[PDB]
């Protein structure tokens, strides 16, 4: 007996606000210049790296770019740090500034295509 479903699942990291994937590295730019804002940030699947992460911030001055190097430990790494996982890192910059002098406010939205609006 399945006893349950399978084919059309969705995942919980694809599931967060902050967390981008439909979107591309391109688009990223674009994005939190347009839907985002001074003080947000959004964390992308690096591409030309399947199993890394990039952080990416927005400030009047310009856009930045972290590294998130996967650990052995269960663990990412962001600046010669160590966090228990990612959704951490962000509620910690939340309290100590993550730039010279920048803290992190509200990360970009997700766009769900899927919509009446047409053309």
């Amino acid at each position: 007996g399945s006893s349950g479903s399978s084919g059309r699942e969705e995942d919980p990291h694809e599931g967060k606000i902050w967390f981008h994937g439909k979107i591309s590295k391109q688009e990223a730019y674009n994005l939190l210049m347009t839907v985002g804002q001074v003080c947000s940030f959004l964390v992308r699947p690096s591409d030309n790296t399947p199993g890394d992460y990039s952080l990416y911030f927005r400030t009047n001055e310009n856009i930045q770019r972290f590294k998130i190097c996967p650990t052995p430990n269960n663990q990412f790494m962001m600046g010669g740090r160590y966090y228990n996982s990612i959704g951490d890192i962000i509620d910690h910059y939340r309290k100590e500034q993550i730039v010279e002098g920048y803290y992190l406010k509200e990360p970009v939205p997700m766009q769900d295509q899927s919509g009446p609006s047409s053309g």
